[PDB]
């Protein structure tokens, strides 16, 4: 389910400001982590990752792949495919407060000046 930009914007309302990450960032964030898509799936054959956010499952949520993970987030991984980002979002948030924003590379790499083309608001 590959969202758009003022749809996404919309949806992640409740990020706003947490962690000193604002939409804009955000927005700009998960476009290029996952390019929208609630559904992405990136693996290896030590690690994969989980919908918009990208969430690992090394120790942040568990599946068949690392029954054992750490979990921190206490939920099967594959919540994060779903289009209902209610749950993604508080793992997020999770994220934030145990690691920062450079959990997402793209972030720092490219989400941290010229916010202007990601606003979708007055
Ligand atoms: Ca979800």
């Amino acid at each position: 389910e590959q969202l758009t930009k003022c749809e996404v914007f919309r949806e992640l309302k409740d990020l706003k400001g947490y962690g000193g990450v604002s939409l804009p960032e955000w927005v700009c964030t998960t476009f290029h982590t996952s390019g929208y898509d609630t559904q992405a799936i990136v693996q290896n054959n030590d690690s994969t990752e989980y919908g918009l956010f990208q969430i690992n499952n090394k120790i942040w949520c568990k599946d068949d792949q690392n029954p054992h993970s750490s979990n921190i987030c206490n939920i099967s991984c594959d919540k994060f495919l779903d289009d209902d980002l209610t749950d993604d979002i508080m793992c997020v948030k999770k994220i934030l407060d145990k690691v920062g924003i450079n959990y997402w590379l793209a972030h720092k790499a490219l989400c941290s000046e010229k916010l202007d083309q990601w606003l979708c608001e007055k």
